[PDB]
């Protein structure tokens, strides 16, 4: 199984540690597109207590045109509260590359327009709702992308 | 639409500020089972940033027994990784409680007895994984039962 989630300039260290736990669960890769609002020996990131094989998992470029070029992706999905499918009414398959903004802002207009309306996708949410906190937003897009394909490689 | 979350003795302020505003953003009403870890206080817990309106979804009960003797639930499932269905394997309906043990501990056996494996639920995950974060967890448990039912309230 080849999933993959990737982090735009992510803010929040414990967000991207548990983030980390959540593809080591799961079989997912994780991508990380710098900058990173905070360096990797920050105290916040670890406190999850996370194993040295958890970090193998974790692939980082230098900014969205290298990403581009390293990964090749497929398929390049985007969460936004701007998007129209839910992330339940769309079929991921392999190879497909899940793409997520920081926590305090969206992902930048210029990567957003590049992708077509179906792959620009929403969490369903009450009117008047408030953000989600990020790595809850990811593991919910993960464990239904995850659910689509039967769970692959869980016990 | 009524669905329920239960955390049985949550010890970890930002989880359970995050969850509340996962309820918030799902309709989902949030029950918790006293002690708590934390004092309503906890400068940690609104980090979230969490607005006066979000915190009418919350009822405190004193323990396990008063919360069955208010609440009366219809059906109630636990998270366990002694589970045997996955999350998404069961048909939640209307009524339905979803209770959580505490970050570090899992819910008492006393509990878990009273329960018939069916209802005993657990998130799928690759072999010799680690513990998911609990906000995490309760995330994907919620937009899986929102999910199954059509996301009732959602814009």
């Amino acid at each position: 199984m080849a999933l993959n989630i990737v982090l735009y300039e992510p803010e929040i260290p414990p967000n991207t540690g548990n983030i980390i736990r959540l593809c080591a669960n799961t079989g997912f890769r994780l991508h990380i597109i710098e900058p990173m609002g905070f360096a990797w020996d920050d105290k916040r990131l670890r406190r999850a207590g996370l194993d040295y094989h958890e970090f193998t998992a974790v692939t980082r470029h230098h900014d969205y045109r290298a990403f581009l070029e390293a990964e090749n992706p497929q398929r390049l999905f985007a969460l936004t509260t701007k998007g129209t499918p839910a992330h339940s009414a769309v079929s991921y398959q392999d190879g497909d590359y899940l793409m997520f903004g920081p926590e305090t802002r969206g992902l930048p207009a210029s990567i957003l327009d590049a992708l077509p309306a179906e792959q620009k996708i929403r969490i369903p949410m009450v009117p008047d709702s408030r953000s989600m906190n990020l790595s809850n937003a990811v593991s919910v897009v993960v464990y239904e992308a995850w659910r689509q394909l039967g769970y692959p490689g869980a016990v």
